[PDB]
């Protein structure tokens, strides 16, 4: 199933911290939409359930320097 799910990524400050943390969703198979938003410091990912989760895609964006966790 399609979830969509908003991320806090707080160390997102670096003005290409946006994309460097978009590119490492994106590469998640089974995401299918990530925008990223540098005031808010946040990515919000829409992505099939049934592939993926978001454990996977919090260990992805920390994996590229950027730790993440659900918005709260």
């Amino acid at each position: 199933a399609t979830q969509t799910v908003t991320l806090s990524v707080p160390g997102m400050t670096c003005s290409a911290c946006p994309i460097t943390v978009k590119k490492a969703i994106s590469k998640v198979e089974g995401v299918s939409k990530v925008d990223v938003t540098f005031e808010t410091r946040q990515a919000v990912v829409t992505f099939d359930d049934a592939k993926t989760s978001v454990q996977k895609l919090t260990k992805a964006t920390a994996d590229a320097g950027y730790p993440s966790s659900v918005k709260q």
